[PDB]
């Protein structure tokens, strides 16, 4: 029952900066593996 | 004694609307008692 008046003027969304350069830049190929575990192997190449 | 008024300058102080001209545009007259300003956090973990 309030008799006052109000007129909205602006509603601004403050958003924190966030930009993914590391994902866009180095990690470029996606391998979705359906199994339980993943294997990674490195072979040394020091021949005496 | 006669005389004549050849020149008469008007003094002025260096005044210029800079902040209002640069940062304040889009005037909004309002026919309302009080105004509302609102903002949304937009902060998610």
């Amino acid at each position: 029952s309030m008799y006052t008046t109000a007129q909205l003027l602006a509603a601004n969304e403050q958003k924190f900066k966030f930009d993914p350069l590391f994902l866009r830049l180095f990690f470029r190929e996606s391998y979705p593996f359906t199994t339980e575990k993943v294997y990674l192997s490195q072979i040394p190449g020091l021949v005496n």
